[PDB]
């Protein structure tokens, strides 16, 4: 029906500080006295800041006559998502994508005698696996009501342009989700403690902090791209190598800042303690200590499902409905290089890495399992060795090796534990591995 | 094999097994009295019979 | 049993190479840092203290 307001205040939701009409008025020598000879002050100070409900009114010399609207401004805008650029293509058909990777064997000398009798000896190759599946299903929907919409428009260039503004509402809101969905698989990378952590001091306390960042910073990239390898900065503890051209570098604008206006401003040939890798500024990390974070561009497997659009019509209330359907597959590599520089308190051991994590042994057979112990600072942990089968007869020693029971059929689970904390509340680390029995 | 569960190689335990084929049973049913329907009756309700 | 293409079959199996001649590489270069190592050890280098 008739949908009218009444004696709607131009104070609508203002906590104002001060009274600048009061301040203007009572001014005698003040910081307001270039506006004391303003004849229209309190008619431009009551109207400027805008007004939220507006009522008709009439013209100031025909009472009768109302003064009408001048201008109609319709504001468009149009919302992008930074991290586009590490997304993967399509998965039309399936759900699971799985990852392969084999690594380097050890060496054996030459022996011609021992040659004669081990002739057909074999030894496995060491590959291991990783899954990721589809895990975002979502849609956004709209209604429109464009014929009772008519009446608030006098142009249908203005109606048009409203309509589609109204379309580009559900683009712009897809694009900020998928930023989001991005920024938390990082997010939840750091929380579940599978970047390599490296202990920064501060990028705000003192210019000696920023500095030590830098070099922090310089050596780490340095030591991603060694040609040899190193098996030091992925969270599968396999021996691999990352070039400059591929690393990452992900920051923020109070970092970018404080770069800029602390260490390049005042260093005479700059290119020495610029960033080195390909630097990407947003908003900052949810998590309290990260700042930084420096990655290969194979850790991210982003692909997309589903993307979709349908309409309905109401033919009894005279509008559309839409429906943008998107579904997608959000994870990350664990076979790529993933630094993450982190200032504040952090554990001295972040995890522990058995790198077997899953194994098949006979009954009476035997494993050998190696522990790589993920430390931030230089002192060096013992592991000690478990094995929670059950049954008597199996064993594990002090350097990982693993010998089954004969006589025995039961899951088995390898623990290997490093104590941080210190007595009367020890703080333990866990790695563990899976190993299944055949008889 | 009722739920089938995933299945490792013996050879090398990273590696999972897959499936080579599915096939799908299709059967018809037909009814054995359809030898004593008469015709149809597009309009009208009711039969008279004298 | 791990596979459903000659074309994952075959990518797979040369990685078993691949990964024979970088174990080989990597092998070499600690031989050669090994002899500096060595060399240190026997006492043969000139010692600057720093």
């Amino acid at each position: 029906m008739r949908i009218t307001f009444n004696d709607v205040k131009t104070s609508l939701g203002i906590t104002e500080s001060y009274d600048i009409v009061n301040a203007i008025r009572n001014s005698q020598g003040d910081n307001f006295k270039s506006y004391v000879p303003l004849a229209t002050a309190n008619n431009v100070a009551e109207v400027g800041a805008g007004i939220l409900i507006n009522q008709t009114v009439q013209n100031d010399f025909i009472t009768s006559l109302v003064d009408r609207i001048g201008l109609v401004v319709i504001r468009q805008v149009s919302l992008n998502n930074p991290l586009k650029k590490f997304k993967k293509g399509q998965i039309p058909l399936g759900r699971t994508i799985e990852e392969i990777y084999t690594d380097i064997t050890k060496e054996k000398q030459y022996d011609a005698e021992e040659a004669e009798q081990k002739v057909f000896e074999r030894e496995m190759p060491n590959v291991k696996t990783l899954f990721h599946e589809r895990n975002r299903q979502g849609f956004y929907h709209q209604t429109i009501q464009d014929d009772s919409l008519k009446t608030a428009f006098v142009s249908w260039g203005n109606f048009e342009s409203f309509v589609s503004s109204i379309i580009n509402a559900i683009y712009n809101s897809a694009e900020v989700d998928e930023y989001e969905y991005m920024k938390l698989l990082v997010d939840n990378y750091y929380s579940k403690g599978l970047f390599t952590t490296v202990k920064i001091d501060e990028p705000t306390s003192s210019t000696g902090a920023l500095t030590e960042f830098v070099k922090k910073m310089r050596a780490t990239a340095r030591k991603l791209t060694l040609p040899q390898g190193s098996r030091d900065w992925n969270s599968m503890a396999v021996r691999t190598r990352s070039y400059m051209e591929d690393l990452h570098l992900i920051i923020d604008a109070d970092l970018e800042a404080e770069l800029d206006v602390d260490v390049l401003a005042k260093a005479f040939n700059m290119n020495r303690t610029d960033f080195l890798g390909n630097v990407t500024v947003i908003d900052g990390f949810a998590s309290t200590g990260l700042e930084a974070v420096l990655v290969d561009k194979d850790w991210f497997m982003v692909y997309d499902n589903l993307h979709k659009m349908e309409t309905v019509r109401n033919p009894r209330g005279l509008y559309w409905n839409y429906y943008y359907h998107v579904w997608q597959t959000l994870s990350v590599s664990r076979f790529a290089n993933a630094v993450a520089f982190v200032s504040g308190d952090v554990p001295a051991v972040t995890q522990v890495i058995v790198s077997p994590n899953i194994a098949a042994v006979k009954q009476g057979g035997q494993q050998q399992f190696t522990a790589y112990v993920r430390a931030t600072n230089a002192k060096d942990h013992k592991v000690v060795w478990s094995v929670e089968g059950g049954s008597t007869g199996t064993a594990i020693t002090g350097d990982g090796l693993l010998s089954v029971s004969g006589n025995e059929d039961n899951q088995l689970t390898v623990k290997a534990t490093v104590d941080i904390g210190t007595e009367d509340k020890p703080k333990l680390v866990v790695g563990e591995a899976v190993v299944s029995i055949r008889p």
